[PDB]
RNA sequence: GUUCGCGAAAUUUUACUUCGUGGACAUUUGGUCAAUUUGAAACAAUACAGAAUCAGCAGUUCCCCUGCAUAAGGAUGAACCGUCAAAGAGAUUUGUUUU
């Protein structure tokens, strides 16, 4: 958890998205007290060093910044989201919501494969990517 | 209350109509192509998932064979033997077989 930096204003979020051209921007929207928010914080905290080349991971709190709540429709304790060149990325996970992310991923390798596949499909301008894993038993 | 099935009646055995009877009798979600159009905001155009394959040499790493170099190291053969050159001056001797 301490490994990943946190974004304390909406402008740190926005500039974090704008100033980074060549690698994905991954934000976890959620609060420190939640049960599901710390788990993806640990999972993403282990993965950050492997992936630092082709992606970077940041942290955002909903109570700290409530500005994006209505715009991206943030519900559930946590939503992970993926941004490439200011463009919100999108991938059909089988969860029925191709936007953002909700559930807690299990294995490191499955999440690194999601990051890798979203990245690779993102370099081609492709809006929708198809994950190798449809988890929809979860949602 | 809806259908399927069996028994009874009114008529031409199956058929309609009604009685006695055995089941079956929920709705949704997980279902978005991406890319592009100077405006009070709609899915209307514009694409439309088409969103290179055989062969050759060389080069790094080790091994062997054969050359040439270099550093060291060895083995053996080779018939004949070492304390000047020129010019000038002085001193001593010099009848017949092989010319």
């Amino acid at each position: 958890s301490v490994l990943l930096p946190q974004l304390r204003t909406g402008w740190h979020v926005d500039q974090a998205i704008v100033t980074e051209t060549k690698r994905l921007v991954v934000i976890r929207f959620g609060r420190k007290n939640d049960r599901q928010c710390m788990i993806m914080d640990e999972l993403l905290s282990s993965i950050a060093e492997r992936v630092r080349n082709f992606a970077v991971i940041y942290l955002c709190d909903i109570d700290e910044v409530s500005d994006f709540d209505e715009m991206y429709e943030l519900t559930d304790p946590m939503t992970v989201m993926f941004f490439y060149h200011n463009k919100h990325m999108m991938c059909d996970f089988g969860t029925g919501n191709n936007n953002k992310l909700n559930f807690i991923v299990d294995d490191k390798q499955e999440m690194i494969d999601i990051l890798e596949t979203i990245f690779r499909g993102a370099r081609k301008n492709k809006g929708l990517v198809v994950s190798p894993y449809d988890y929809n038993h979860k949602r």
